[PDB]
């Protein structure tokens, strides 16, 4: 579709860079066991110290290279410590004279590494590389991973050294490992380049500004991305909109220049159909709130172009899933697009207004639009006769309270679905914290003249209301709802996380 | 060039007034020394103190014998603190009746800039509840050839009071004595062009945002343009797509009146040693975006007073296209929008491009001056001159920094900063060099654009925004006069006009 | 020396101070390049720029008297760096001993003229070299061109920033300062001067740095106050501390009302230092020394307040403090200085002062209070009247005072205000010379009259947002006949991200009792 | 809510809840935002500057 303009110069598509230098990277994994050899580029050392807090760097690994070994010794490197993060490299000639870079990262003092932990550490060896113009990196594990881990390793250090620079005006070819078991490892090299890009992906499409990334080219990239990949792809314009009787969702985008426009992606296996799964994202391009209108301070509004995170989360689970190509599953990716704006034609606190279910539905903040367009969307999953409707937004700032920024909430009907994801947390390393939907806040979403309320009052618990106003739309499937608000943005970093995309695939991979 | 309506009623055109009352007075100056005759009007005594708490009144000359009202003995019952007045009215030896007075001008011999104003507020005072045909002045304090125009200028400006959008007098003459007179005489029509290019500035201020908009203000300019004769050229949409000022038309966006860049200019017959554009933020209205004002101190009310540094450019325009300086090349350039809120308005977190290539990231769509200020520039630079100066309300900081009186200026070169500051004393507009200082740039630094708008954080706002408009300017001698303080006068509730005498004193010298 | 009130056992009764510092400990030895360079034991880095060149490569260009590090150094090998601001790299290699030698760079830019804001970027990333390394021997080769004053800047700095505050850590400690110091910079014989100068003017600066960081529990106007005279103990400076009884007699209402809620008897510090020549010029400095700034009955209470950082309130007393160090340790000649300030805490009590209540100064003027978080200017217009009765060439005070001084200046430039532009100018020159940045704001009298009080004398605040420039009117009204200066460095005092004080003023006001 | 360093014990404060009556929901003791409390001059902050 064309995408509307006020002025020429408004941008017309998001641009995405598929072909990134991370897709250059040749990487090779070697066993610790046999030494290491230490000839080009940069070499990094993984090394902790058990139960000496802050304690002296030894490097416990024969290197076959006189010059590097003389380095290494012990007495040497006891000039250094092993806290968590810290760093130090050198720049020297190795025994054919030429030049190499060695050094370490400190990995704490703590056996069992962490999701944080390892994150850190990944951290300062970007550092390094952000400064280091050569060809080759190696890095020696000193470390107890597990495949899992090790995995998260590469996503999160492929995640954080590509730089994106779509809207400005020396990356390394090879990639070495040193680690113990290290064929056991080999297979999760490129199932992690996978979840990297569909992470990097989905990062791109949040990090887009919303005159950039809006509901017609944001539905138009996931036509292409469709097309690219093979799925079956659905774009629903507002006259099909209509037909579908798709109130709730089509009142929050009134006030938008831009049309309506709901996404639908299908993978379908090649062998017979044991499981249907409907992912349903969050697709605000950008939350104004409307004539609720973020003004309070704290609202951050110049952040709300990312109130698309959980759409962007099921296409790059679309990348990964449409890329691994897993069997003897039907997954549809859904999402109702739009974006929630001021104007004479928006709509209004107060208003009631009919979801695709018969619902009617009292309007009591126009900023609670995200579970208004979700309730369409979840209506248009359950008649799709799926197994599991697993739905990921930025619904509530409220998770900032609660959870913070680092592990995201999971509520829902069916406590095995529950389980599921949580076991899907706990091997993609994307941290999910189970929360309660309480079914006595229930009484404060009835409204006195429509069949049910938007939001509360009263009840602040924010996070469990929209979940029972969510829970309202689902009539007789296994549903679960995960609440991205807090994690979804990296506010040190000034940037997205991608989070959910690999949470939402090791969903449908190990199911 | 034609005002778009919502309904009917919704006015096309920003009235103006041209011929004012101050245009028809008669104004002649005498020496002291000859003393002075009280035949008709009242007469204005300026008298001081030095050793004054403050103490009584002298007076000192009158060819009517009524010098005896003004005798010592009567006069001492009064006081010469600065601002205190009193006149009567009596008979004199035509047996006419005459009104005779004082303005106390306090102890400090020297008049400040203030001090002067407070004086003409008290004479201005006597003038509106009198029905005067003239008014004599008579100064028994001492005072510079530039503080008697400011004088001129200051009384004339008070004087004058805008009726335009009432539904529901003036003197013919005023006299002056002083000493010296034969050198204060040159003052005098260049304090009445002062005063009608400040009180125009003013007339475009205090107009509303509904008949000042950006069509109706570029319309204006053409017509001052063609009565004085200026040169003009006005930017319209199409022209402004082609030139990719897409920092400029990103915060016109939301509005119903399609962005109007002004481009006066004016050449001297003479040969040129200096070519000078000035630049003024013209945004009709600042409603601040979807960052709406709605915070309290906000003073959204009051947001039409968001293109004064627009205001003094054309004021400006006035003056230099009727005094006629030598030896310079000057334009008259704003960069003219509207921010509204709508569907069509640019976003928090919007990446837009200026003219010049440069990426920008929107993070407060209040903060929309120095996007339209920043092509502006640009556009500035091209056009190959020696000084730019820009001026704009830009930050509301003005106001916790130097205030209410002294605006700052901020820039890339010395020299330039030195003419402003010399053009600010003899034009007597108080304004203070404040410092564009690099170690904060960093804070612009973006993740994804080449440049933040804002920054998070530092507090440091007006000096952020200098650091923001500074990378617009890559060789050309710069300075950015900030009137966000002083444009507004709160407690009269009226434009100043600031900056008109400031820019035309910096291009005559 | 006065005894310090407790309400439980547990409240410390007096402030912890590190006099001897690693820092004292490091021996420094300045050599010229002519000469060529040594390299060591320990770790030696090359302070490098690329004049011209934006993120140019790296060059050496001074002899080493070694043939495999200049094998090494030569620039076939270092041009694959470049020289951006900050950028730092370590080397690893055997030298002509067959020794293990560790050499380095940090990026000194294209711009030829560093700034102090460049020289600390330079200094901070020569601090990272020092951190988690345990180094024995620190050396820096001056490729670069600064004059001596930003040599002793760098100095000054590079100790500052390297010292490590431990005073208030129990629990928590780790790693060793190097004990050695070389620095090879052309013309070494005129900067050597400048080295033990930069000592100095480090630790008045990390003392100053030492009070404010003290938290208010600690450092309260007693134990302060009893810091000072400890300090002018060790100084041989004559000291007089003011408890309230004089301060009383001396009538200094508006001081005394000031600390009428603290459980801390207000103290006044006054500091003295004669040289034996004959005085050539007299001059008293006032330091602003609220303990704690709760703000009265005006409490902090609105969110930008930063009520947690207000023991910082003192930075004013505290730069002061820190300038007797380095007077007293340097020794001018011909010159007597005051170091003054009333102390005390601004707290919230039955006993507190209020809102509109008036009180009388000790020259007489009657002052209405509009706002009791508006305190500084009480205690100043005291100390004010208190410095000028003494006879002085010069007043110059500096306060932590207005909060705009963020949304005027920033973080980075102190503000100063003033009745006369000789002194003024001779504080601006001395920004220059000390390279802490001051900029000069001016003191408009236009907005005096909005100081005008229906019943007082005068008011404490006006009802206009200028408040730097307010708080600059008040004071005025407190000096009759003598020049005056005013330092507002309630923006600069504080360095929010590395989260810490940075001592400001020490060196400004100390370069500046020297240079005349 | 019921925070702790141990499932053993938390377990056995939820079962409690369920016979009591009393309702307790689990929340996580997150280690990533101990650094938020790392004082500069003190051993400890109080509180962190991560709501
Ligand atoms: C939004 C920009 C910062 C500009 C803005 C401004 O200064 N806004 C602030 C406010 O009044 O809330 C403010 C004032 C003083 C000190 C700090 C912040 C100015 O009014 C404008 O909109 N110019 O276009
Ligand atoms: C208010 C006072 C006359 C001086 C005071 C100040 O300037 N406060 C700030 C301001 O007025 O800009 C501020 C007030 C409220 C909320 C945020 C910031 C300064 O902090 C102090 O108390 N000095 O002693
Ligand atoms: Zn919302
Ligand atoms: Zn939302
Ligand atoms: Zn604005
Ligand atoms: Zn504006
Ligand atoms: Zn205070
Ligand atoms: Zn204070």
């Amino acid at each position: 579709s064309e995408v509307p303009q006020v002025v020429s110069l408004d941008p017309t598509s998001i641009p995405i860079e598929y072909n990134t230098p991370i897709h250059d990277i040749k990487v090779q994994v070697y066993d610790i066991k046999g030494g290491c050899n230490v000839e080009e580029g940069l070499t990094i050392f993984l090394v902790n110290n058990p139960g000496k807090e802050n304690g002296p760097v030894k490097i416990s690994s024969k290197v076959n290279d006189k010059q590097v070994s003389e380095f290494l010794k012990d007495e040497n490197m006891e000039k250094f410590n092993v806290k968590l993060g810290t760093s130090k490299h050198f720049y020297m000639f190795n025994d054919n004279k030429n030049s190499v870079a060695v050094g370490y990262v400190g990995c704490g003092s703590v056996a069992d590494l962490s999701e944080a932990d390892m994150k850190r550490v990944v951290l300062s060896l970007v550092t390094m590389l952000h400064d280091n113009k050569l060809s080759k990196l190696t890095v020696v594990f000193e470390i107890n991973v597990d495949k899992n881990l090790f995995r998260f390793f590469l996503e999160t250090l492929f995640y954080e050294y590509m730089t994106d620079e779509r809207f400005k005006s020396e990356y390394i070819k090879h990639l070495g490992v040193y680690i113990n078991n290290a064929d056991t490892y080999k297979e999760e090299v490129e199932k992690a380049r996978v979840y990297y890009f569909g992470t990097y992906y989905a990062s791109q499409l949040i990090a887009a500004p919303s005159n950039y990334c809006n509901p017609v080219s944001l539905s138009n990239a996931a036509v292409e991305l469709a097309q690219k990949l093979n799925l079956e792809y659905k774009i629903l314009g507002v006259k099909e909109l209509e037909e579908l009787k798709m109130g709730a969702y089509l009142s929050v985008g009134k006030g938008s220049m831009y049309p309506n426009k709901f996404i639908h992606l299908t993978y379908k296996s090649k062998g017979d159909v044991k499981k249907k799964i409907a992912l349903v994202g969050k697709g605000i391009t950008f939350d104004s709130g409307g004539y609720n209108l973020k003004a309070a301070p704290g609202s951050m509004i110049d952040l709300m172009k990312f109130d698309m995170s959980g759409c962007a989360a099921v296409l790059g689970c679309a990348y990964c899933v449409g890329t691994l190509k897993p069997e003897n599953v039907e997954i549809h990716f859904l999402s109702a697009v739009c974006e929630n704006m001021v104007s004479k034609n928006s709509y209004r606190p107060g208003d009631i207004i009919t979801a695709s279910n018969g619902k009617t539905i009292e309007v009591g903040n126009t900023d609670a639009e995200g579970r208004l367009t979700l309730a369409d969307a979840l209506v248009y999953a359950e008649k799709l006769g799926v197994d599991y409707i697993v739905d990921i937004a930025t619904l509530t700032g409220a998770m900032l309270y609660s959870l913070g920024t680092s592990y995201a909430g999971v509520f829902g009907n069916n406590e095995e679905l529950i389980n599921k994801i949580l076991q899907s947390s706990k091997t993609s390393n994307e941290p999910v914290w189970w929360l309660p939907i309480i079914n006595e806040y229930r009484a404060t979403l009835n409204s006195k003249y429509a069949d049910i309320n938007q939001i509360s009052s009263s009840v602040k618990a924010s996070s469990i209301v929209a979940s029972l106003f969510l829970k309202e739309f689902v009539q007789n499937t296994a549903w679960a709802h995960i609440d991205i608000a807090g994690v979804s943005w990296n506010f040190k970093a000034r940037k997205p996380k991608g989070f959910g995309v690999r949470l939402l695939t090791e969903f449908v991979l190990n199911d």
